[PDB]
């Protein structure tokens, strides 16, 4: 019942600054990273599962699935890996992002291409190329459900989650596409980008149509 704020470090401020801001093309790599995080996440509970099986019992099935919501102009990855708790949300995966978001940005003066961005573990932060607003739910099998929420702007909240549908276990990005970015709410898009950039993915991708007004 009570929403929790907290601040960016300054180089992930600095991170999503750049990002928000870029001219970049090719901005549809945002969902590469995205589906790449969640096939991370589930090679971390199938992991698990090798030793302790009853683990995976908090949701049987282990995929991607994808959902726009056209009249929110929003964009849902869902996944059934792993999970964050609240300390991982509230640390935003610290060490693992404090380390490669500073060496990003120094590959990209040294002519990376904003592609590279998930070699430095930050991929999460290229859904800013689309949308300028985000929600993470998330559930670990050791925490209860949170949300966790950024307009950007250099701070966040994370918040118990009483009122969305229970992950069982795993995570949600709900991304509010910029006004210029709604093609990632089509299906054929979506196809095409998904084919193109994560067609060798460990897992099925569901993407999930609703029948239009
Ligand atoms: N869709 C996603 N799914 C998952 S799943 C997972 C994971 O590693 N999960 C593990 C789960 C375990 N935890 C440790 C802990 O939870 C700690 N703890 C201890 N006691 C209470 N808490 C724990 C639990 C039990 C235990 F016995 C021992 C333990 F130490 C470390 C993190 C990560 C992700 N990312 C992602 C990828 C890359 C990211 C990000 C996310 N960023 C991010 C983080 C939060 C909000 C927004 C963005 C930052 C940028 O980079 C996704 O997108």
């Amino acid at each position: 019942a009570k929403v929790e704020t907290h601040e960016f470090t300054a180089e992930i401020s600095q991170l999503m600054s750049l990002i928000i801001n870029t001219v970049y093309s090719n901005k549809e790599i945002f969902l590469r990273e995205l589906i790449s995080n969640a096939s991370d996440a589930l090679d971390k509970i199938r992991y698990q599962a090798l030793s302790d099986p009853s683990q995976l019992e908090s949701e049987p099935e282990l995929f991607i699935r994808i959902i726009p919501q056209k009249d929110q102009k929003v964009l849902e990855i869902r996944d059934s890996g792993i999970g964050m708790t609240k300390a991982d949300l509230v640390n935003n995966l610290g060490t693992i992002a404090k380390s490669g978001t500073k060496s990003f940005m120094e590959a990209l003066s040294a002519g990376a291409d904003v592609s590279m961005i998930g070699q430095f573990g930050v991929g999460f932060y290229s859904l800013f190329l689309v949308a300028d607003h985000v929600q993470v739910i998330s559930k670990h099998n050791d925490d209860e459900q949170y949300v966790w929420e950024s307009n950007a702007g250099g701070k966040f909240t994370v918040t118990l989650d009483e009122t969305n549908e229970r992950l069982g276990r795993g995570t949600m990005l709900r991304l509010f596409l910029k006004e210029d970015q709604l093609e990632y709410l089509e299906e054929k898009r979506i196809k095409e980008v998904v084919k193109k950039h994560s067609e060798f993915v460990a897992y099925p991708i569901q993407l999930v149509v609703t029948k239009e007004v």
